[PDB]
Parts: structure tokens; sequence; C-alpha cells
């Protein structure tokens, strides 16, 4: 959500900014409902003052024939009803316009149309120069009978993976060794949280209302039929932002910085014939998200610093990789600065997205109404909210099974991971 | 699924069977639709055997008018599809029936009402005697500030927990000993499983027809339609069965032990009331499973063996136990035989239920057609398959912090999860 103020005193400076995005703000419709809304405000406001008077006058004349008077109280409550009902009708048109605006992004975002228009900031490390034709994660998956979709597919359907022995071991080495990197040094709070979140939490974070075909929904409980409309989390950013809603946070209890490894469910809608083969895009995938509360002044510099918490787990398990930029059309709808890391992938002979690090200034603080202050201010201020991968674990498996591939097919163990597999050197 | 051909042999013994767990066997109502199913049976494969030579008639006469024996083959057709359906919906409710029959208890089982009536096996450890006032697992949460269920209630809703910091950290190293145990001690492979499934797998563990109102259902994706009506799974032990459905199995290649840490998604209905303070009885749980599927004639000692395993754990972490046998009418749907594991929880003084450990028999074999063979052998055979909680993570961490509670709040660590915790003595 933007600033109601900002859309009313520079709606043409608003506009011309998320036109950067490609987005067309309708100021003429906005502008028109707006008017109206003013309209029905003021009368609803003169029906409820009234209405109230003539309820206290009927307690003057009771305590001293209260029936012509009880006659007008109630058909007074007819007309405020319609009328509330009218007003609110015309505020949930207003809303649905408001809160699918996108985020304006920063002056350090550079203008670009989508993904080929991205910068690259900086690059780590040298990809291997093989000796064999190289494998893909699935062939080598095969190989050891450690990934298997067939089994998936059977259990659920398109889009799911069942590992199976060495290779689901490593899989959780690599979620251990994230989670202890970030919680031993990078100074982020361990959390468990629900992978169920409710419809406040997906306007929270901005799922709702615009991506509801993006998720997962159950249906609602028969005992608890009017409170139970949840969506599987799409990433651990969903519950962990949502902790700091309808709060006030003192400013030297700031940076609040957490972490948690969850699974995380999304549709993948639109993906037709993108990455039908592998792990790359499942419906279900872990990851260890990090995400930090900050002061309004230091997101910049935590940006930073979240961006390179996700390169260090990169370069601990020498996996080569650029850093990515990205521009004001490939961004997503929270952020207003995002940079992407891109993991070398041998047998695609390219990088491929990994980690999105992400400052969403206090665009999920206004939906959420996460403040801070400090003892002697009079008044609060929103907080700013960030968020990254660090990293997507699924991902990583790729990354390292092919990386790090043998030539007979056995998955050599990353220095960093050996003391998470009992010091094993190979797989097979 | 009981073996069809017990139920036409041997009605009257196996309604007996039956029972013992409660469960009246409408014999009279089957028989009737098995008489009326004969009839159809014989009418339909009637139809379809001149269907299919008036068919051939045509395909004679092609190659030697064909119109008034078009109009017969169109007319027989019309007759067969309708008299296959009528034969298909009779079909649909035998099933129902079938389908919602439990397991038959094996003789082992003691006879009994309810949980009233189950039988003490064994004791394990001495209930700690505190020289202060016992605090529950919620008031040492709030003590450290670890376990926060009003966060969850505004993430999500009701019976729904955020965990926060080292007791997050500590729930977590919990299930990493379990996995630990059971891979490199037990002979158990690991596996990482989707944790949404599909109506087949649902069948196959018995789930379906009977208990869909013990789950969360997802809506279907609008891209998959027709094939996206899934459920989260209750417990790993409902995918990682089903890994073996269709299956032929060389009998060399068992027995396959499996294990798994997932996210336990459960409606609770019909717990008003129950279990309302605190993690014992929540909608999402995490939970290391066991999984066996073995050679006929070895799952009453695979049961003993797996029930030791599950105690092992609750033993290395020093927590006072009694090992309990379930009765008949105490017992799960697809259970022949359960043993369940009972730990002691100070603040309730008394025992409560940590794992269930189950021979399944051939009944979700038969269910997935989950055989096994010996390379020289004319004919298969139905393997059987067994389940066990080693354990349930939320209900261990429970234990723990409510055995190992210090007099100012603090957690004692206990020394084989130490490692787990980077040498760590205490929480706080
Ligand atoms: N089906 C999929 C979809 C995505 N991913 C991986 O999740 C990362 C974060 O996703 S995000 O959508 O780019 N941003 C977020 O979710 C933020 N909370 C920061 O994490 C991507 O960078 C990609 O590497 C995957 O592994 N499988
Ligand atoms: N809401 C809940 C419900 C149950 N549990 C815990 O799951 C264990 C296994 O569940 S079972 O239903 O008894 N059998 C099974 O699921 C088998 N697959 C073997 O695991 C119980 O023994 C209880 O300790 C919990 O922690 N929270
Ligand atoms: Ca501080
Ligand atoms: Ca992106
Ligand atoms: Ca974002
Ligand atoms: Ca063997
Ligand atoms: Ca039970
Ligand atoms: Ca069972
Ligand atoms: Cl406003
Ligand atoms: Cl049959």
């Amino acid at each position: 959500m933007l600033d109601p103020n900002l859309l009313r005193t520079e709606p043409d400076a608003v506009a011309e900014k998320l036109a950067r995005r490609g987005f067309k703000l309708d100021v003429d419709k906005l502008r028109a409902l707006e008017e109206r809304r003013k309209v029905l405000q003021v009368q609803t406001e003169n029906l409820q003052a009234e209405r109230n008077s003539r309820s206290k006058s009927i307690g003057q004349a009771k305590a001293r024939d209260i029936e012509p008077l009880r006659l007008e109280v109630n058909k007074l409550g007819e007309q405020l009803d319609a009328a509330k009902s009218e007003l609110e009708t015309l505020l949930a048109e207003i809303r649905d316009i408001a809160l699918a605006i996108p985020n304006i992004p920063h002056d350090d975002v550079p203008v670009g149309r989508d993904e080929n228009d991205n910068v690259e900031v900086s690059r780590w490390g040298t990809p291997r120069q093989f000796d064999f034709e190289v494998r893909d994660h699935v062939t080598l998956g095969e190989m050891h009978g450690g990934l298997d979709f067939a089994a998936a597919v059977k259990l659920t359907g398109s889009r799911f993976v069942v590992m199976k022995g060495q290779l689901a071991r490593l899989h959780r080495a690599l979620a251990q060794f994230m989670l202890d990197l970030h919680t031993e040094q990078h100074g982020y709070s361990e959390n468990y949280v629900p992978y169920l979140v409710n419809q406040d939490t997906l306007y929270g974070t901005g799922q709702l209302p615009k991506f509801a075909g993006d998720l997962f929904h159950t249906r609602p409980l028969e005992e608890e039929a009017d409170s139970s409309n949840y969506a599987l989390i799409p990433t651990a950013e969903v519950p962990l932002t949502n902790l700091v809603r309808d709060e006030i946070i003192d400013e030297d209890d700031l940076p609040i910085k957490m972490t948690a490894h969850t699974p995380c469910f999304r549709s993948e809608a639109g993906s037709y014939g993108r990455d039908t083969r592998g792990l790359i895009r499942m419906h279900q995938f872990d990851k260890v998200e990090m995400v930090q509360i900050v002061r309004p002044e230091d997101s910049m510099a935590a940006l930073e610093e979240m961006t390179g918490h996700a390169e260090k787990v990169l370069q601990l398990l020498g996996l080569p990789y650029r850093k990515v930029a990205l521009c004001t059309g490939d961004m997503g709808f929270s952020a207003c600065k995002t940079y992407d890391l891109e993991v070398w992938v041998p047998a695609q002979n390219t990088y491929r997205e990994i980690s999105s690090c992400s400052n969403v200034w206090d665009f999920q603080a206004r939906r959420m109404q996460a403040r801070c202050r400090s003892k002697s201010d009079k008044k609060t201020r929103l907080v700013h909210t960030l968020n990254g991968s660090g990293l997507a674990v699924g991902r990583t498996l790729v990354a390292l099974m092919e990386n790090y591939q043998q030539a007979d097919g056995r998955i050599e163990i990353p220095e960093v991971l050996r003391p998470y597999m009992r010091g094993l050197e190979y797989i097979g």
C-alpha cells in the first residue's frame, strides 16, 4: 500500500514513477470515486449525528410519550444503515484499486521493460570446465536413484519430487548449513512458523488482492466454518513479516532479524513449457528465508548486508554466481529495490536465479500497521521491511549436483557440508 | 481393504472379529447388492459378447449393404452403455461399504471398548520429583518468549504455534537427532516427500473414503482443473507407504525401511475442549515417521523392532514413558495391532501419547496393489506394511521442556542433544 496522502498531493508524479514498472495508474477513475466518497461521507456523518441526537432526546423524555420519537429514531436508523452500506461498497471499490498498486521503484533501480534489461553488478567464481559430457541433476538423480519424479506424479501430480537416500540427506544438510550460518554468524533469530495463513496475513505482505491465483487455498474446516479460509505459504516471508503486524516497536529493539526453513507452495501459473524437467520450478520447494524489520533510514544498508548474507552461502559452497540488479519492469509487486543471485548451472550453460533480495520500504509496513517509536517521540512512524532467499534449497541442490559431479556420476560433497554429512566425501 | 474372498467364504467369522472393534458389518445389505451385481454382470457380459459379434459381422459384409447391421450395432451399443453404467453404479455402492470396513484385529490384541481398556506392557524411567511448583511448557515458552500462540492466531487461527529463538532451534535439534538415529543406527532410508497428495494416495492408506473430514483439502488449480484435488498429509505414513503402490518387489529387497521428517496437517474435528492449551493437539505439527514394507511372515517381528526404535528416542533423551498395547476398541482404522508410547508430562501429572506403532498386515497393500515375489514363484502375494512415530516432535518438545525445567525456568538440554546445540547446556 502506497501513502494515501502521496496519491492525493502528487498523483501525476506517483503515476510517472509507476509507468517505469509498466503500471498505468487510473488517476481519473480514482479521483471520480474519491469525489463521490466525500459527498457520501458528509451525508452519512450528518445522519450519524442526527440519529445520536434523537436517541439522546428519547433518554431525556423517557425519564421526563416516547412513541412519536421512537418512530423517528427507527426511520433515521434505517436511512443510516442504508447510507453506511452504500458508502462501504464505494470504499471497497477504492481499496480494490489502491491495494492493486505495486510499490514505487527506488531511484537506484535502472529503468527497463523485462529481465533482458536487468544489470549485472558483480560475478564470483569460475564455471568449471569438464573433461566429460555434463549430466543434468535429473540424470544424476536417476543414476543414484535419489530424485524420483515418477513416484511424485503417482503420489500427487506434476511439479512435485520424491528424494530418497543420500540425496534427501544432502538436501537436509544444505538447509541445516544455511540456518546455522544465518543464526550463528549473521545475527538472525530462528523461527518455526505456520505453513497455512489467513487473509489478513496475505493482504499484509501483498499476495492479496492481486495474486490469489499464485497460491494453493484450503477449503474451510466444518468446525471453523467462518475462520479457516487459509492458503499455503508461498514463502516464509509471508508469516515472518506479519509477526510485526499491528505492533509498535521500540526503535532500540530494531533491527529484528528473522530466519526460517519452510516448504513453499506455489501454483506456478503461466509456466507452461518453462522448466518442465527437474527441480527448478516445483509446486513445493524448501527455502531458508531471511527477513529484516528495520528503521526507515537503515533499509538501504540492510539490503546490502542481507544480499551479502545470501552471497556468503554460495561462496562457502564454492558455487560460481553473478549478482544482478533488477530493472523497474522485472521487480516483484512489493519491492522498491531488488538484487537477484544467479548460480551457474553447467547442464543449462547459464546462470539461474537462486535468490531474490528486496527492500520493500514501508509498503508492507503500511498494510500491516507495523510501527516504531523512540521513547521520547510524540508520534510513531512506519518501519521498513526486507526479505531475501538464503537460499532456495532445491535450486541449491541442483547447482551442487551439477557443479560437483564426477565422471562416473558420483557427487563430491562440498568441504563446508562434510561436517553436516558425518565427514562423507562423495555420494556413491 | 479386506480380502473379498474372505467376506464371501467366512462373512459371519469376519463380522464376529469386527464386532470386537465395535464395528457392525451389514452382511445382509452386502449379500443383497452382490446377488444383484451377479445378475447385472451376466446381463452386461452377454450384451458385450453380442455387440463384439455383430461388429465383426459388419467388417465381414463391408469387404463382401451394411445399413440394417449398422442400426443393430448402434442400438446394442446404446443398451450396453446403459447396462454398464447401471452395473458401475452398483459396484460403487458395494465399494462404499467394502472400503469403509476397518482392519480385522489380530488375536494378540486384547478385547476392549475404548482407551480405558488398553493394557500396560512396560514402563521405563522414574518421573522426576520437583522441589518447586511445576510450570507447564506454555508458561515456560512465555518465560523464554519462545512459544507464541497469540502471534499464530494473528497469522492464521487457533491450534497453530510460532516458535522463536532457542526453543525453535531446540525443536529443530530434536527432529535432526531423530532422523540421524533412524538412518545411522536403525537401518531406515531418508526421504523428502510431497506434503500434498492425490485421492489415489488417500484411498491407498485408508484416509479415503471414511475420513475426509480429518483433513485439510486444497481447491484445484486453474491450469490443473481435473488433476489437482489434493489434501495436505496428516502423516508421512501417507506418501511413504504409497511409494510401493502398484509395485512388484523382489522378496530379496525386503524389508524396505523408510523415514521422513514432515509437517502433519489435521483438522482435529471432535476435539472441542480437549488439549485447548499448548502444543499437544495442533492443526500443524512436525513428526519423524518410520515406515516398513516387509514379507508377510516378518510383520509381527518388524512391529517389535519398530516399537523398540521409537522407545530408543525416549530412552536416549532420558524421558520416562510407559508402553501400552491398544485394545480392539481403541485402534486406528488400518491397524491390526498397535502399541502406543506415552511420555511423562509433569504439569499434567500423567503419561501422554507421543508415538503410535502399528502392524497394518496386508490391508493397505491390498488397496495399493503392493506385491512381492521370489524369482522362482509362479505367483506374487501382498506385502505387509507398518508405521510408527519416532517421534511426534512438538510433543517431544513439551516432554523435554517440562521434564528438564529448572527452578528459574531455564531448560536443561538433554546430554544426547548437546552435540546438536553446539554443546549448549541450558536454554536461558
Ligand atoms: N517454484 C519456485 C519458485 C521460486 N524458487 C526460488 O525461490 C526464490 C525466492 O522466490 S521469490 O519469489 O523470488 N522471492 C521470495 O519469495 C522472497 N520472499 C525472497 O525469498 C527464487 O529466487 C527462486 O530461486 C524456487 O526454488 N521454486
Ligand atoms: N494433532 C496431533 C495428533 C497427533 N500427534 C502425535 O502424532 C502421533 C502419531 O499419530 S497417529 O495418528 O497416532 N498415528 C500415525 O499418524 C502413524 N502414521 C504413526 O505415526 C501420535 O501418537 C501423537 O503423539 C500430535 O502430535 N498432534
Ligand atoms: Ca538494541
Ligand atoms: Ca524476481
Ligand atoms: Ca517482496
Ligand atoms: Ca537384500
Ligand atoms: Ca491411537
Ligand atoms: Ca495406521
Ligand atoms: Cl485514507
Ligand atoms: Cl472382487
